């Protein structure tokens, strides 16, 4: 019968590839159908790149494709219209925005799997060592701690340790950490939801000069090729006082034998002042059908499987990935093992959008510039001032025709 494949998360962070596999053989064994799995890159700009050639070749060979929150605009053409295939009732049980994020000129893309939201990890053990209570609220706070942590444990004897680490490789992850830097600097969004290019602004730039200040001081000097498992790796083995992620890595940290078990906790991310907005940058993945499968009835069951409550929970509960599903915030198996879900659950109904939708199709090629401009910031080559103006303009010509 037919072979469903399935592209979707990778092996190479965390554990979700692993995971994800085993569930897709798991639907496998349920239904009697065969399946494969084909392995992405790390990196999601990465991963679009190597999906952009099955598609291009119009090609049968992937029937299902795990897509970032940043992509229903670029990949619509490619993906089969999942509106027919589900009731208002069934859809209403996923997030609205999410539903709506997916939806491009009526084409539902894909279905919800998992969202996710920037948040700050915090070893609870040294902030009550070093006489703090609370984590911090302000980032001028969270320097402040990280300095007087990182000169207690250096010369304590780990020469390992550092204050911070974050995702400044230039990459797409880089883009989620700026705008959680310039938004909470009260620098606006980069892009507005109205189309405005807002970024040259003193604020904006005072983000950027502010992360260039922490490279080699309280974050160390190779964070500029730090990508998500980069980061988690340094803060995992016990060697950052702070961390900026998102929630996968939490179970990970909790797993028998990590050296950080017990010893952390969550929190939104700091900002410049009280008045300024909580930024947490809107991440996640979607579950879509390619326009291009020869399987269709097949696939769409496979995606609604992939997405229904028992495998979300599943998620949840091992790999602390947030649902896409209103009613996992309550559930109590959910909730016990991820009491932060609930505590965090505002945050992650705020979290800010990058520009995806008002830069449509042209997202990736907007997000290139941001984190190329952000990471001459970063490497010292330029000041925040300078990359702030570059970017208005690299924005302006990547823009300039193009209507939302
Ligand atoms: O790097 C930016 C990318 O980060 C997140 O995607 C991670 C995700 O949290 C992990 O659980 C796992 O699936 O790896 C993904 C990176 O391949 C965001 O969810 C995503 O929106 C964002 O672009």
């Amino acid at each position: 019968g037919p072979v469903i494949r399935v592209a979707g998360d990778s092996t190479a962070v965390g554990e979700g590839g692993r995971w994800m596999k085993e569930m897709v053989e798991a639907w496998g064994k349920k239904t009697g159908t065969r399946v494969e799995y084909i392995d992405s890159p790390a990196d999601t700009n990465d991963a679009l790149a190597l999906y952009q050639q099955y598609w291009a070749a119009r090609s049968p060979d992937v029937d299902v494709y795990m897509i970032d929150v940043i992509w229903p605009g670029i990949v619509a053409p490619h993906a089969l219209d999942l509106k027919p295939y589900l009731t208002e009732a069934e859809l209403k049980e996923f997030f609205p925005r999410i539903v709506q994020n997916n939806t491009i000129r009526g084409k539902l893309t894909s279905l919800p799997f998992f969202t996710d939201a920037g948040i700050l990890y915090y070893r609870k053990d040294l902030l009550e060592k070093y006489g703090y209570t609370s984590p911090p609220r302000t980032w001028n706070e969270l320097e402040q701690m990280a300095e007087r942590v990182m000169e207690g444990e250096r010369r304590a004897g780990n020469r390992d340790f550092w204050g911070f680490v974050f995702q400044g490789k230039p990459y797409e992850g880089l883009t989620c950490d700026a705008l959680e830097w310039i938004y909470s600097h009260g620098g606006g969004r980069i892009v507005e939801p109205d189309g405005t290019i807002s970024v040259n602004n003193g604020r904006a730039a005072l983000a950027l000069n502010r992360a260039h200040g922490w490279v080699g001081r309280i974050a160390p000097q190779g964070v500029t090729s730090y990508a998500e498992e980069e980061a988690r790796n340094v803060w995992q083995q016990g060697n950052s006082l702070f961390m900026r992620n998102w929630p996968y890595a939490y179970a990970l940290g909790q797993a028998e034998g990590s050296p950080i078990r017990g010893k952390f906790g969550v929190t939104v991310l700091p900002k410049a002042s009280a008045d300024a907005p909580n930024a947490a940058t809107l991440g996640g993945w979607q579950l879509m059908v390619s326009a291009y499968s020869r399987y269709p009835k097949e696939a769409v069951d496979l995606v609604k499987y992939l997405a229904s409550y028992e495998v979300q929970k599943d998620n949840a509960v091992r790999l602390s990935r947030l649902p896409t599903r209103p009613a996992l915030y309550t559930d109590r198996d959910v909730l016990a093992r991820n009491p932060w879900f609930r505590d965090l659950l505002p945050v992650f109904q705020n979290a800010v959008s990058r520009p995806s939708d008002v830069a449509g199709a042209r997202y990736n090629q907007v997000s290139e510039a941001i984190w190329t401009e952000v990471h001459s910031v970063l490497t010292g080559r330029k000041k925040g001032e300078q990359a702030v103006r570059d970017l208005e303009a690299r924005i302006r010509r990547i823009l300039r025709h193009h209507h939302h």
